[PDB]
Order: structure tokens, then C-alpha cells, then sequence
């Protein structure tokens, strides 16, 4: 209950809220059902419209106007944002050449650049390049300041996920908006797009922009705008906030527009009905940068053009059922539309079984236009887990469609010819970024990169200090003109172990048989150099990698490889190999099918051991390093090494042997060489940072071997592929993937073929960055290259998307 008896005089957009029960007079009051009841008359006039005309020029004050036209008013803060073109014959900021700005051009008593954030809802990236024609605001900003081709959304592609993670560089997964629809099971409680629900702030996690500045000393305008404030009265809202005294004046703003979502849901992306809400965004930058130009601002603030997602074609004719699958259709809950997901109808059932409910819906039709998953075996590069408000079982919805629970669902609810929320890296979900000001560079095209990136360049361009988040600060340096942070590599906390033969081959007892008995001097120093570290310069071309948290491991040399193993997890962390575009793959000879071999620089006590793969008849071993690739007949025997083998499914030694026997030689074929670092990641509490030995839920059976969750690889090569991976003097090519070590090939509906059919589509669902592998392993890459510190940084957040 508010008493709403009170008045706006003096306070129409005040920046501090008054707290119940006085009445409120800012954006948010609207939404409350709390404005004074003076609030629409004083605060939101409409009279005259929006544009000075000559015959206003000079006009006398009239208070009940819109905007003014008054000789008055530029310094009361409040004239139409044209009124200098009309009344003063001065240009459009669109009409003005593009001038460098190399220093901020800012009034005395102005600290810092002021920072605006210009968010469209819906903005699908192609829009620059096939609605350039009618936004020529934006194109100015696009063409003068620093722009990619595109930004990458977060999962899901909707709204509330994505501006809360601009707002805060955290995935959903740890901000807590982990769809535009939720249920949370400990708030019993729905968090919808409609209601008063989604205004509790149980619901919004980490520590947003906003409340950043404002800790530190920064002054913040509100990020939210209600519906019914016309995007012309939120212009000249900023522009006014902009000419308070310097000691009341916000540093940052935020402005949104619900075009062009709105009406791309209703027409589709391309409908003949997008050009007009096109257009109307131009001008509306158009508006606020005119409202600049006037108060002396234009070369003082940062302006950032950002979108939330992009928009697909999607229409109520491609819609799967449930109902089509399930039998029990009426026990589940499905929140729907371009993701599913699904949980029990009722905690009140330990009749429910996931298990039955993933397998009804396992490539069941030829066509199926979702595949489910459970969440934990969702693409890592999702980030779309760890939290208790995501259903245990997901959907992913191919792009275009649609799922539903039944038929009745969808027309006792075609409306819709748009959508989006589909997987993060599907063309039609990308996004736009313009940063245009004195602290973005000129004139220059920086590559794509993810939306998460972008609040460590806010508090950046702000002075302040960003608060922990999953960005990767540095990454986006190359944006800037003049950067404040400088990053450093992170500190090694292990130093390895170097062990030379201090074991004799019957000190072992591991059940290991090899065929390798068969006995030169040239070639007896020869090999000794090998395991002192001889062609460690040709396998490791970027340092070795340093481990970051306490443990204990040994550098093991090679002729054909280098790996750090775990004394503690009984295994490699890490396995590094180049293979040039001359190298021959050979088999494994049938003498050494079962051939593994005791390595006498490790103790029995610290190696894995064949009885327990004998034992455990679920289980099965691989190699890191590959037989296939040795080097010589010789070498090949380093291979069979206990130390380069690793727990691994039958099911995932068929995805496994077909990347190492055919796809690293291609590769290596195609970029002219390339260098593999491949390892194991555990990751049983799916939080996407590397457990702790403790946090193990599986072992080869009867022994201390961990099983991993996922298997990774990092690919390496010369940018420039004229040069060989292993003599490049430039910029480095990277992809990396990291795959689930799973005990089938459920996921993959084509799996009963040939792995030429399938396994390379599966790798490419579960490419990775390599950041995201430094996080599930706790090591750094890249640690001695001839490249800037910022550049790798930005090599590390590529991802690589085979999207065409
Ligand atoms: C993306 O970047 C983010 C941000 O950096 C990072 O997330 C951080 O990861 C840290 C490690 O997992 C974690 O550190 C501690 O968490 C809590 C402190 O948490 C509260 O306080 C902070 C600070 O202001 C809050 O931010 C945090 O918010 C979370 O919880 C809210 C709901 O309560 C929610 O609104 C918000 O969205 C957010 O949700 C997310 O995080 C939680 C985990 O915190 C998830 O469960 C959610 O699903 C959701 O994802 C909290 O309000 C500490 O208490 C922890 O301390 C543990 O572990 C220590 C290890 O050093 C150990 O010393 C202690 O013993 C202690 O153990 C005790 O508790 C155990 C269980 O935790 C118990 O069994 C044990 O026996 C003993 O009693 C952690 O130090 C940060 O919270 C987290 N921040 C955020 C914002 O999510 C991500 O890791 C990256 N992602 C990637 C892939 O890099
Ligand atoms: C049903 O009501 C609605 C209301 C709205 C809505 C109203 N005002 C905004 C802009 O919010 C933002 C704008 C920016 Cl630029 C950033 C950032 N950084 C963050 C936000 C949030 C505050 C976190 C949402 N939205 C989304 N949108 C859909 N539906
Ligand atoms: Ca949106
Ligand atoms: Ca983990
Ligand atoms: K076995
Ligand atoms: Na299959």
C-alpha cells in the first residue's frame, strides 16, 4: 500500500528512490503501481511533440510543452534535441564528417568521459550490413568508431539472460537469469516475463554495473525503462540528467529499445515490416546524439550499440510434441519454445525416472528437430549447469522450430513468424557492437567476441574496478585507445618434477605384458637425449603450461612428445605433440595391439596398473599421445607407455581413435603443421572448474585411477599457414574442443555408421575456448610465445564456431 497523495514538483525522474509509503516519481514507479498521482502530468508531457519547428524558434517558455524551443533552454537542460538545427542553422550530427577523436572534448567540471549504453532488443547482426540503407546514425557510429561483425550472446538467446549478463559479466548459470522463464524449486516461484514476480531481487545474483559504480564512487542512471515511457522522453530524460551539477551528474546511462524484437516476432527477421522499426531506431540515435552535439558532449562520452541476440524464422507449423513421444505426457512439465526443458509434474513422485524420459525422446523420429540432454552433458562451452534453477533434463531445439508439451498448448495459448533462444553460436542469434568516443579506437574492425567480455571494458572506460566475473580482463584491450588495465600472467604455484630412470623393470607389478624385447651407439646417446629433452623444442612450441594449484606432477620427455603427469591423479594433465604436413600416419602393429609398457622414471606406487582395466567390464584404456603418429618404429614403442594412457570407454575409444588415426593428419594437412596439447577434465559437479581429488564420483574399478568426464584438445598453428606450426613468427590459429567421456553414442543419432559420418560433427557441437579448458584444468597456456600478453588473452576467448 502506497499513499499516492504526494507530488512529482521538482522530482520527475529523481535518481534516488523513496522508499514506501511516499510516493515515487522514477522509472521504476510505473511497474510498482507507487507514482504520485501527478506523475503523468508533470513528468511524462507530450504537448507539441518532439520537434523544434521555425515557427517555435524563440518562443516564449511554456512549461506544459514536450520539449522547448525557448532561448532559455539549453540552460535549463530541456530543449528538443533539433532545436539547434531548426533555430541556430546548425548540422544533424549524422551531417558531420567523421573526426578522430583523440582526446576527450569534454565541459569543465566533467571528471571522466561519461558512458552510454544504447541496448536493442532483437538486433541480429546482418541488420548493419542489410538495413544500412535506412540507419545512417548508426552506420556513422559504426564506420567512425570500433565495431565487430558480430557479438555472441550467452545461452539461452533471450533477453533477460543476456542484458543481465551484459550488466555483470557472469553466464547465467551464475547470475541466477537462467531463462525469461523460471522456476526456482527452493521459491516454489515462477519468474515470468509478465508479472510483478521477476521485480524481487532474490532472483538477480553477482553484482551488475550499476551497483559497481556506485560503490566506487560513480553516479549511475537507471537501466531499466518501463514499457509505456516513450523512447523520445528517455532521450531527453539522459540528456537532462546530463546537465545536472557536477556533484548530482550520473557517469553512466543506459537507454533500451524493445524494437527490433517486437515486430521481428511478428514478421520474421527480413518481414517487409522491419524496415520502418529500422528506421526508427536510427532516429532515434540520431535524437540523442543531435541532444550531445548541442550540450558539447559528442566528442566526450562513449556511446556503446549493443544488442541482446538476433532473431530467427520460426513459425507454429514447426513445432515438435511431446505428446508425439511420450506416453506419460500429463507427469512432466516442459517449459517450452526454443529450448525445453523439463522436470517432474509433481516432487510428490519417486515414480518419475529422467532416465525413461531421455530415452522416449533419443533420436526416435529421422527427422527430430530437438535432442535431449541430460544438463551436465550439454556442449561445455554452454556454461549452462550449475544452478538449481535448471532443469535437470534439457532440450536443445534445432534452429527454426519449436518444442510443446501437446497441440492444445499452441493454439489454447499462427501469431509468430520470429523467435530466438537457441545455442549461442547459431548465425541467426548473433548480435551487434559499436563502441564510438575518446576511448575507443578509429575507424577500426575488431574480430567477434562474447557478450560477457564487455563489463571488465564498462568499468574500464568508468575507472572502476570490476568485481569477479567470467570475462577474461585484457581480452578486449585491442578495442581501446588509452587502457587502464594491464594484465599479468597468472603466478605458478607447482613447479614439476624432472625424474630420470630410478626404476628396474621387475619392481613393477602392473599385469602389463608388451612384445618389445627386440635389442646401436649412434643411436644409444641418440635416445638418451630424447628423455633429457632433445626434441622438446619442436613438441612444446609455447612454453610448458603452468600449473596454477598444489600438486604433484613430473615433466616426461619424449622423442615424439612431451606430458606433465599427475602423481596424484595417475595420469597426464597435459600431453604435447607437433605434427608437420610431411607426417605419416602408420598403424599399430598387431605384435603390439595389447602392448603397455612400465616407465622406470615413475614409481610403481605413482602408475595405473592392466588388472584393473581387465577387471572393470565397462572400462577400456586409449592413448594421449597416438601410436598412429610415432615417428619411427622405434619411437612408437613411447607410446605404449603406462604414463600416456588413460581410462576410456569402448563407446569413446571410437570418437577418440578416429580424431587421432584421421582428423589430427588432416589438420595438420590443411593449417601446414599443428601442435596438440590433449588431457583429461574432471568435472563431476558440473560447475566448470577443474574438482578436486576428493570430488571423484568414479574409478577404473578396484583401483585409485580417476575417471575423467571429458577428454580435451587444444590445436594450434601459424595464422599465417604459409609458415609451418612449428616456424611461425606471428599470430597463431587455434580451435579446441572438449568432449564427454561417455559410456554410449546416444547423443549422436548417426553413430552406428562410420565414424567419417558422425565424429567430426559431434567435435564440432563441443568445440571449446581455451580459456574454457583452463578453467576445468587449472593449468595456463601459451605461457613463451613471441605474441603481446592482450593478444593471447584474446587467442584464449576464441572460439571456433564451423558455422559458415
Ligand atoms: C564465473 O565467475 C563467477 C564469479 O567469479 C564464478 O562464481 C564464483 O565461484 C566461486 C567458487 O565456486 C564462488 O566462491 C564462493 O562461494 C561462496 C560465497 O557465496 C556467496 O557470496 C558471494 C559474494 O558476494 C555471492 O556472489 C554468491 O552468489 C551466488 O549465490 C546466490 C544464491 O545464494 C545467487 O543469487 C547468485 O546468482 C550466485 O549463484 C551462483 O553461485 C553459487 C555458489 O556461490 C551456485 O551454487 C549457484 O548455482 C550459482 O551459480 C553467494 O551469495 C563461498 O561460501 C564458497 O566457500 C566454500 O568453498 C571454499 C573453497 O575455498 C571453502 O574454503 C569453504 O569451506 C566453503 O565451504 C563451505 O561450504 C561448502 C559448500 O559451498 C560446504 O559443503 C563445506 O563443507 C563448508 O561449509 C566459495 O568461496 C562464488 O560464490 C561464485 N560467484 C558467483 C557470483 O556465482 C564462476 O566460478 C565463474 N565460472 C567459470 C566457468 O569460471
Ligand atoms: C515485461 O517488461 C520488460 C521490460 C524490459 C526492460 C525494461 N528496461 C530494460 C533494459 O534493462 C537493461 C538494459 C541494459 Cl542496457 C542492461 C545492461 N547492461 C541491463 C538491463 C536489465 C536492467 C538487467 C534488464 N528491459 C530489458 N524488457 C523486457 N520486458
Ligand atoms: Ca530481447
Ligand atoms: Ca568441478
Ligand atoms: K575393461
Ligand atoms: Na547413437
Amino acid at each position: 500500500w502506497t499513499a499516492t497523495s504526494g507530488s512529482c514538483k521538482g522530482r520527475c525522474f529523481e535518481l534516488q528512490e523513496v522508499g514506501p509509503p511516499d510516493c515515487r516519481c522514477d522509472n521504476l514507479c510505473k511497474s510498482y503501481s507507487s507514482c504520485c498521482h501527478d506523475f503523468d502530468e508533470l513528468c511524462l508531457k507530450t504537448a507539441r511533440g518532439w520537434e523544434c519547428t521555425k515557427d517555435r524558434c524563440g518562443e516564449v517558455r511554456n512549461e506544459e510543452n514536450a520539449c522547448h524551443c525557448s532561448e532559455d533552454c539549453l540552460s535549463r537542460g530541456d530543449c528538443c534535441t533539433n532545436y539547434q538545427v531548426v533555430c541556430k542553422g546548425e548540422s544533424h550530427w549524422v551531417d558531420d564528417d567523421c573526426e578522430e577523436i583523440k582526446v576527450p572534448e569534454c565541459p569543465a567540471g566533467f571528471v571522466r568521459p561519461p558512458l552510454i549504453i544504447f541496448s536493442v532488443d532483437g538486433f541480429r547482426a546482418s541488420y548493419m550490413k542489410k538495413g544500412s540503407k535506412v540507419m545512417p546514425n548508426i552506420e556513422k557510429l559504426r564506420s567512425c568508431g570500433t565495431h565487430a561483425p558480430y557479438m555472441r550472446p550467452v545461452y539461452p538467446t533471450k533477453t533477460f539472460p543476456n542484458l543481465y549478463t551484459l550488466a555483470t559479466g557472469l553466464y547465467p548459470e551464475s547470475h541466477g537469469i537462467v531463462g525469461n522463464s523460471m522456476y526456482d524449486p527452493v521459491f516454489d516461484a515462477s519468474f515470468h516475463l509478465r508479472g510483478r514476480e521477476k521485480f524481487n531481487h532474490r532472483w538477480w545474483g553477482g553484482q551488475p554495473l550499476w551497483i559497481t559504480a556506485t560503490k566506487q564512487g560513480v553516479r549511475a542512471g537507471t537501466f531499466f525503462w518501463s514499457v509505456s515511457i516513450p523512447h523520445e522522453r528517455r532521450i531527453l530524460t539522459i540528456l537532462q540528467w546530463l546537465s545536472l551539477p557536477d556533484n548530482e551528474r550520473p557517469s553512466v546511462y543506459a537507454f533500451y529499445s524493445e524494437q527490433p524484437d517486437f515486430s521481428g516476432h511478428k514478421y520474421g527477421p527480413f518481414g517487409p515490416e522491419m524496415t520502418n522499426p529500422l528506421r526508427e531506431i536510427d532516429k532515434t540515435v540520431g535524437q540523442l546524439m543531435d541532444g550531445l552535439k548541442q550540450l558539447r558532449l559528442h566528442r566526450c562520452v562513449n556511446v556503446i550499440f549493443v544488442g541482446d541476440h538476433g532473431m530467427e524464422d520460426v513459425t507454429c507449423d514447426r513445432t515438435e510434441f511431446l505428446s508425439n513421444y511420450l506416453t506419460n505426457v500429463d507427469d512432466i512439465t516442459l517449459v517450452p519454445g526454443t529450448l525445453g526443458r523439463i522436470r517432474a509434474k509433481s516432487i510428490n513422485n519417486s515414480k518419475y525416472d529422467p532416465k525413461t524420459i531421455i530415452a522416449a525422446l533419443t533420436c526416435k523420429k529421422p527427422d527430430q528437430h530437438f535432442k535431449p540432454y541430460m544438463k551436465q552433458h550439454l556442449p561445455k562451452r554452454l556454461h549452462y549447469a550449475n544452478n538449481r534453477r535448471i532443469e535437470d533434463i534439457h532440450l536443445l531445439v534445432d534452429r527454426r522450430w519449436h518444442v510443446a508439451r501437446k497441440p492444445l498448448d499452441v493454439y489454447k495459448k499462427c501469431f509468430f513468424q520470429g523467435d530466438h533462444g537457441f545455442d549461442n553460436k547459431v548465425n541467426s542469434m548473433q548480435t551487434v557492437f559499436v563502441g564510438y568516443g575518446p576511448t575507443f579506437k578509429y575507424r577500426t574492425k575488431v574480430p567477434p567476441f562474447e557478450n560477457i567480455e564487455l563489463y571488465n571494458v564498462m568499468c574500464d572506460l568508468l575507472g572502476l574496478k570490476p568485481a569477479p566475473n567470467n570475462g577474461t580482463h585484457g581480452s578486449l584491450n585491442h578495442l581501446l585507445r588509452t587502457n587502464t588495465f594491464r594484465p599479468t600472467m597468472p603466478d605458478e604455484v607447482s613447479r614439476p618434477n624432472y625424474p630420470g630412470i630410478m626404476y628396474l623393470q621387475s619392481e613393477f607389478d602392473l599385469g602389463c605384458t608388451c612384445d618389445d624385447k627386440v635389442e646401436n651407439k649412434l643411436e644409444e646417446l641418440n635416445k638418451r637425449l630424447h628423455t633429457k629433452g632433445s626434441t622438446k623444442e619442436r613438441h612444446l612450441l609455447y612454453g610448458r603450461p603452468a600449473v596454477l594449484y598444489r600438486t604433484s606432477y613430473d615433466i616426461l620427455y619424449h622423442t615424439d612428445f612431451e606430458s606433465g603427469y599427475s602423481e596424484i591423479f595417475l595420469m597426464p594433465l597435459w600431453t604435447s605433440y607437433t605434427i608437420s604436413k610431411q607426417a605419416e600416419v602408420s598403424s599399430i602393429p598387431e605384435h603390439l595391439t595389447n602392448c603397455v609398457r612400465p616407465d622406470v622414471r615413475v614409481s610403481p606406487g605413482f602408475s595405473q596398473n592392466c588388472l584393473a582395466y581387465k577387471n572393470d567390464k565397462q572400462m577400456s584404456y586409449g592413448f594421449l599421445f597416438p601410436p598412429y603418429l610415432s615417428s619411427s618404429p622405434e619411437a612408437k614403442y613411447d607410446a605404449f607407455l603406462v604414463t600416456n594412457m588413460v581410462p576410456m570407454y569402448p563407446a569413446f575409444k571410437r570418437v577418440w581413435a578416429y580424431f587421432q588415426r584421421v582428423l589430427v593428419k588432416k589438420y595438420a594437412s590443411e593449417r601446414n603443421g599443428v601442435n596438440v596439447i590433449s588431457g583429461p577434465i574432471f568435472d563431476y559437479n558440473y560447475d566448470g572448474l577443474r574438482d578436486t581429488e576428493d570430488e571423484i564420483k568414479q574409478y577404473v574399478e578396484g583401483s585409485s585411477i580417476p575417471v575423467p568426464t571429458h577428454y580435451y584438445s587444444i590445436i594450434t598453428s601459424c595464422l599465417d599457414f604459409t609458415q609451418p606450426a612449428d616456424k611461425c613468427d606471428g599470430p597463431l590459429s587455434v580451435s579446441s574442443f572438449i568432449l564427454p567421456h561417455r559410456p554410449d553414442n546416444d547423443e549422436s543419432c548417426n553413430s552406428s555408421e562410420d565414424e567419417s559420418k558422425w565424429v567430426e560433427e559431434l567435435m564440432k557441437m563441443h568445440t571449446a575456448r581455451v580459456r574454457d579448458i583452463e578453467h576445468l584444468t587449472g593449468l595456463d597456456f601459451y605461457r613463451k610465445t613471441s605474441r603481446s600478453y592482450s593478444e593471447i588473452l584474446t587467442l584464449k576467448t576464441y572460439l571456433h564456431t564451423y558455422e559458415s
